[PDB]
């Protein structure tokens, strides 16, 4: 037996069922692509169970006993070991909307509402986004300005020289404050779509206007290719960052997130993902614990009062949650 929620199961990096388990997410995307929410979650949670197994399914005889299997899943997966394919997949991946709606998703500052509306349109190809320029947001015109780049696998040595500037940043503008990676890295992935730090100080307020004098250091290094700083609702900056590399630079997203330092553990944890893992941990703490979760904070709504944290472990513990590092949220 394997707990039903995510959040109640160590899922780690690498797990033993990549194949099977890379065909139900394709399933899953292209559900969230038409809007099918309830078919993505279902998909999700039954690929989320396969990484949490100790061994490779070899045959469908494995499934037995498992949470988040039903008939549609266990097809897929019968397909793939009896035939080596899943028609159904292949189908989905040769079809010009997914491909589409996947080219555009991943564009930065995309959703799934402007792709399936620009699909909708006619439009089908980065061309013909910058054809009409009138119809993107500067954050879309810089997505496809580097958009080359911004396909490409970050590494951890590309996050490991990021973390340094913006260490050095904000050890100059304010020592004291602290930066915290955050995200899949913290995980444990080895790559990933972008960087993700979260930002604090140990005296609640000393964090106030710290992020653009962050931001003012980063672009007199001549770092920085897009920002978009907004107060709200934790203060951010969603950027492009021009990474120098030997002979070259590539450009990089970077998001930096400030939090006072009374929500920071509930930042940290929110911050880290999986998605689905934060989303099964959300789920678990209103059905089975009758409390809501959220990035800020943990909020008891009969009572109407709110958890102190000072730790990750303060929140698992309060949720009745044996505690899980963020290398076993890999949901
Ligand atoms: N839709 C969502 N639901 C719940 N949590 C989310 C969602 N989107 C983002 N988060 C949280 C969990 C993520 O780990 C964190 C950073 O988001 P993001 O950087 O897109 O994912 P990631 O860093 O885990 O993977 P990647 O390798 O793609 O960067 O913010
Ligand atoms: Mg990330």
């Amino acid at each position: 037996w394997m707990p039903a929620y995510a959040c109640q199961r160590p899922t780690p990096l690498t797990h033993h069922n990549t194949g099977l388990s890379e065909a139900l997410e394709i399933l899953a995307e292209a559900a969230g692509f038409e809007g099918s929410e309830g078919r993505l979650l279902t998909f999700c949670r039954a690929a989320s169970v396969l990484k949490a197994l100790p061994s490779p399914v070899t045959t469908l005889s494995q499934l037995q006993g498992l949470p988040h299997f039903g008939e549609h899943s266990s097809r897929v997966v019968q397909e793939l070991l009896e035939h080596g394919v899943c028609e159904e997949v292949e189908r989905v991946r040769r079809s010009e909307r997914y491909q589409t709606m996947k080219l555009f998703t991943q564009i930065f500052g995309v959703g799934v509402k402007t792709a399936d509306r620009w699909y909708r349109e006619g439009l089908r190809t980065l061309d013909d986004l910058r054809e009409q320029p009138q119809k993107l947001t500067q954050q879309q015109k810089a997505g496809l300005q580097h958009h080359q780049d911004l396909s490409t696998p970050v590494l951890r040595s590309d996050v490991d020289a990021l973390q340094q500037v913006v260490e050095e940043a904000v050890g100059q503008a304010l020592p004291g404050a602290t930066v915290t990676l955050t995200g899949g890295f913290r995980r444990g992935k080895l790559q990933g779509h972008d960087v993700d730090f979260l930002i604090t100080h140990p005296k609640e307020g000393q964090e106030a206007g710290l992020l653009p004098r962050v931001m003012c250091r980063l672009q007199d290094q001549g770092l920085i290719l897009y920002h978009q700083h907004q107060h709200s609702a934790f203060e951010r900056s969603f950027c492009i960052f021009r990474l120098p590399q030997p002979g070259s630079w590539k450009a990089v997203r970077v998001d930096l997130v400030v939090a006072p330092v009374s929500q920071f553990p509930f930042a940290l944890l929110g911050w880290t993902g999986s998605k689905l893992f934060q989303r099964e941990l959300r789920r678990f703490s209103r059905k089975e614990k009758g409390l809501w979760l959220n990035s800020h904070g943990l909020f008891d709504p009969e009572q109407k009062t709110f958890f102190q944290a000072a730790s990750e472990e303060d929140i698992f513990r309060h949720l009745g949650l044996e505690y899980l590092p963020p290398e076993q949220r890999n949901a």
